[PDB]
């Protein structure tokens, strides 16, 4: 039927400024008129999916590929439920039918890595990021989680390589900062870690997984009372934290041991300067 359209032209009014309420309603309304449009089981499915209801939002995508199983625009948010749900196995093989039908789509490729990354194997994951880059070399995103995929296997003087980029494409990623970091407290660097942790903090000051990576760097270093003091910030922003307590006591009762070390020093320098010559 042709008034259908009215209905899915109201539906898709609705979805373009909100009320998903509404467009569902509207779209139900259509859906009676004609099912047997894929446009609307699509935009159907288009508007669960949007409020947080994926099982119905699945139903709705099922129907809409009986119809016309041909656009990965169907394909694509048809893997995502599921991603978004949690089943990222078949996510993937959802995915992938997109990318046979249309290959050439970044956001495609980007989230079978996310898939993949998100499955724990990165190895994979890894392939497609590239593939995303290659295409589409303009998603900080892409270098982000790149430099991720890497970090985890080990390579960080790759994964420093692949988040510095991120960083040029987008400086204004806190959560960044905190990893371009990390990637450098890893190997045997722990100042470049402050300055950039440094840095994490001045775009989100209280992310206090920085105050305490942060604070981690200093006692490596043996900075131990500035230690501290970004242990300290980072136990009023997490009072329940478990080893808050441990590490911060690990850091009070560390510079313990360092002004003992002074005084025994300073007490064996103060029993060979008049019972002992020269050497
Ligand atoms: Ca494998």
């Amino acid at each position: 039927m042709g008034s259908a359209e009215a209905w899915y032209n109201l539906g898709n009014a609705y979805y373009k400024q909100g009320d998903y309420l509404k467009a569902i309603e509207y779209y139900q309304k259509a859906l009676e008129l004609d099912p047997r449009s894929a446009e609307a089981w699509y935009n159907l499915g288009n508007a669960y999916y949007k409020q947080g209801d994926y099982l119905k939002a699945i139903e709705y995508y099922q129907k809409a590929l009986e119809l016309d199983p041909r656009s990965a625009e169907a394909w694509y948010n048809l893997g995502n439920a599921y991603y978004k749900q949690g089943d990222y196995d078949e996510a993937i093989e959802y995915y992938q039918k997109a990318l046979e039908l249309d290959p050439r789509s970044a956001e495609a490729w980007y989230n079978l890595g996310n898939a993949y990354y998100k499955q724990g194997d990165y190895d994979e994951a890894i392939e497609y990021y590239q593939k995303a880059l290659e295409l589409d070399p303009r998603s900080a995103e892409a270098w982000y989680n790149l430099g991720n995929a890497y970090y985890k296997q080990g390579d960080y003087d790759e994964a420093i390589e692949y988040y510095q980029k991120a960083l040029e494409l987008d400086p204004r990623s806190a959560e960044a900062w905190y990893n371009l970091g990390n990637a450098y407290y890893k190997q045997g660097d722990y100042d470049e870690a402050i300055e950039y942790y440094q840095k994490a903090l001045e775009l989100d000051p209280r992310s206090a997984e920085a105050w305490y990576n942060l604070g981690n760097a200093y006692y490596k270093q043996g900075d131990y009372l500035k230690a501290i003091e970004y242990y300290q910030k980072a136990l009023e922003l997490d009072p329940r934290s478990a080893e808050a307590w441990y590490n911060l006591g690990n850091a009070y009762y560390k510079q313990g041991d360092y002004l003992k070390a002074i005084e025994y020093y300073q007490k064996a320098l103060e029993l060979d300067p008049r019972s002992a010559e020269a050497k």
